[PDB]
């Protein structure tokens, strides 16, 4: 195809995108941002009009002031590695906030790319109203929600179901490939809210 959507979709997350005050990779940050534009602009005029922000990082993340408190609380399985909330590769609630280089697979996390699955946790919570909760879909992620694997984040919240399957449904297009052959029901349902 071209690039049309894209370009318009990158300078609508310009509205609501923040970047470090200094000392980051401009490459990888650009090309995260245009990785998170190649989604829907559905999703992402619906976030504008929430005024959910995406905070891009390069720093500890107690250095944002809304994160102060966040200095020594453990998260989960990182107990037994001593780490903390300051050191994340990406978070989602009331804002997204996503680390330059440490959202890539493996870092500290399992997913396939944390960027477009922390961000997916905010079109879920947010623009769906978080349909997660649906008796419809939760019949389909009780009969197909561990089929692509990283159990023990698939397991914790239903949201990384859904943020899991999404990226897999726009990352690449072996992961389509995949989703589709995996849990054939959820790409069924994830044309459905895409349509
Ligand atoms: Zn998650």
């Amino acid at each position: 195809g071209d690039s049309t959507t894209i370009q318009q979709n990158k300078d609508t997350l310009s509205q609501i995108v923040v970047f470090p005050t200094g000392n980051y990779d401009k490459n990888e940050a650009n090309a995260m941002v245009n990785r998170l534009a190649n989604i829907d602009g559905k999703y992402l005029n619906a976030l504008k009009q929430n005024n959910l922000k995406i905070k891009l990082l390069s720093g500890k993340l107690t250095d944002e002031k809304e994160y102060a408190y966040l200095k020594g609380v453990v998260p989960k399985g990182w107990e037994g590695t001593g780490k903390t909330w300051d050191d994340v590769p990406g978070l989602g609630g009331s804002t997204v906030a996503l680390r330059i280089g440490f959202s890539n697979k493996g870092k500290g996390h399992d997913a396939i790319n944390l960027e477009l699955h922390e961000t997916a946790h905010a079109i879920d919570h947010i623009v769906l109203n978080d349909i997660s909760k649906s008796a419809q879909f939760k019949q389909i992620f009780a009969k197909e929600g561990r089929s692509l694997g990283n159990v023990n984040y698939l397991g914790v919240y239903p949201e990384e179901f859904f943020a899991e399957s999404f990226a897999y449904y726009y990352l690449n297009q072996d992961t389509n490939s995949k989703l589709k052959s995996a849990c054939p029901q959820t790409y069924s349902f994830l044309q459905n809210l895409a349509k």
